[PDB]
């Protein structure tokens, strides 16, 4: 059973997608991006919901939320640029 | 015609498992268009190669009465949210 979001949670999710965009712009610190992702997953624990949000966001933006986060999780590079 | 070998992470294996389960769900009680496509999108993140995708669909369909192509095609082209094959 899923839980509805508080206004604070909505903002945290907005910040997450803005972090993804930042990765494709001037870049973002690994620690920053992972922190935004950690928070995103606290709010969206469902793997299915995550996939739906990622696809919906990518429909209008030429980015890959999955590949960006995968890189941040697996690589030790301090600065991430997609 | 090269013999395919797949190198996926643990989570990616499960993402692929969820994709095929999604296709099966479409033939059972049905599934939401958005969920199905979300899982197909992830499948393509893991299997960007069209040749690998084609062979995986074939491998699954050889033992399961479903059509990955028909299901995703219908989902992509039609607007109804509830998809049932
Ligand atoms: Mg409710």
């Amino acid at each position: 059973i899923s839980l509805d979001w508080s206004t604070e949670e909505v903002i945290d999710v907005v910040h997450f997608f803005q972090a993804i965009e930042q990765a494709y712009d001037q870049g973002i610190a690994r620690e920053d991006l992972l922190g935004k992702y950690r928070r995103f997953k606290e709010i969206v624990p469902s793997k299915s919901e995550e996939k739906q949000l990622f696809r919906a966001y990518e429909q209008e933006n030429d980015v890959s939320c999955y590949q960006t986060i995968k890189k941040a999780r697996e690589e030790m590079e301090e600065h991430i640029q997609m």
